[PDB]
């Protein structure tokens, strides 16, 4: 593969968002999925175990949480942490919100740390917004273990956004390198607040750069259809780029007029 | 004033807050937040009719907005955008919440908008980030016309935790200019959705080097300060340098351990 033919990915498929690990590590983490009884509609996969003793970090989006972890704790009653009570408790106000998370618990041999929350909150964030706090983690590169063509086609519209915010940030002339820094920069508290990103974190530009295939293959055919962002490299070195390549950046050139700007600004989830 | 003078300022007094504009332009300022005759405990100037026709952008502070709203409409009715019902109806709920705008506002000669919300509020954000809306906005050069050593006290801890923030995610060896631009990274999407941000959104490059002499002011003290980040440059160049120089950017190395980013991480509000 080559970085021009990143270019060329079918947008309407969302190619772009097509992640998938290595065929080994792959049906492992299908393993510890489909391990778990308890209905998981979207299973999403992240941080330094998939992206490579590590720990693989999870998140299961859910029909509905106070039933899933119903069934989950007739099944790992081992992965939480109960309260045993002297009196004949708390029954859904536990489970009903946010995200629960379950971490250093064993499933394969694999020592695994999965959140829980409501598929429906998730997608709520991902087309309005609402916190960015679940949107602002699937803006990088992740892997859909279960349920991917349907997560796709609401995340498209994320990742846009997304891109869409660097455009608005980021001057005349800019570096593919300047625009994932930034995307990472957006999410990189709401990560934190979420437990989602590393458990020390990471610096920004080690982010970008070890991950930078999958970035391109996030947001180079999104650079590519959006109108007034011009590539400057030709033809011929993007043909002969490999996308892991941290040798060279590409840079960018996009026309800032006063349409220009109030067309990206009010085409974002955050203006009333 | 030099910018070796701005790394010896007295932190105790919040020196490196006291931002004060232009003599002509502070009594300007100062004859429109005491014409309001409702009670304002911290006034806040900001945007470009504080930093240079154009629209001037206030933040009042208010001890409780239901009773300052209150007097402000017996005061100027005109500011707001009323409904006249044809029966014998909102109260409370259009005010006790988040932060209200009046838009376009004639106050004296100038077109003036001013947002109204609660100082216990602002000072719930300024020490927990519960959301960093209200924070983020007062991590960048902002004026005081009034409540100043109340609010400089308050605010502190917040420029500190930001300044942290950015050590966190830069490298080995960085430059000013790429601390200031993670800084604004951090609260640019949190300034549109408060309308905080100037109407039509600015490129953060512009937003620091138009303003990097108070970026300087404000972070520079503390980065003497902060134990691990050492100048590289000398201070026979930090003594011939004006505080407004784009032409030079000041480089930086920090130490990076396993315990410097553990004590950065967990000295932040924003982590249970």
């Amino acid at each position: 593969c080559t970085v021009a033919q990143l270019l060329k990915q079918n947008l309407l498929t969302f190619e772009n968002q097509r992640i998938q690990p290595e065929e080994e590590l792959k049906e492992n983490l299908t393993k510890v999925v489909n391990y778990f009884q308890a209905p998981i509609d979207v299973a999403v996969g992240y941080g330094s175990g998939v992206f490579r003793n590590p720990m693989i970090d999870f998140i299961f989006q859910v029909e509905d949480p106070v039933k899933w972890h119903k069934i989950n704790l007739q099944q790992n009653p081992s992965h939480y942490s109960f309260v045993k009570n002297f009196g004949p408790s708390t029954l859904q106000e536990s489970f009903g919100t946010g995200v629960y998370y379950n971490t250093h618990v064993e499933v394969e041999g694999n020592i695994i740390k999965y959140g829980v929350t409501s598929k429906k909150d998730v997608y709520e964030d991902l087309k309005n917004w609402n916190t960015m706090y679940l949107a602002g983690r699937f803006q990088k590169p992740v892997v859909i273990l279960k349920g991917e063509d349907e997560f796709y086609k609401e995340n498209s519209y994320n990742l846009s956004s997304a891109l869409h915010v660097g455009l608005l940030m980021l001057a005349d002339r800019f570096t593919e390198f300047d625009l994932y820094k930034t995307i990472v920069s957006l999410s990189y508290l709401g990560d934190i607040r979420m437990s989602f990103a590393a458990e020390n974190p990471r610096k920004v530009e080690n982010i970008v750069s070890k991950q930078i295939a999958f970035f391109r293959k996030l947001y180079l055919p999104l650079l590519y259809a959006e109108p007034g962002v011009h590539f400057i490299e030709s033809s011929e070195v993007l043909k002969s780029m490999d996308p892991s390549d941290n040798s060279r950046y590409l840079s960018f050139h996009q026309n800032i007029t006063k349409d220009s700007i109030s067309r990206l600004l009010n085409g974002l989830p955050l203006n009333l």
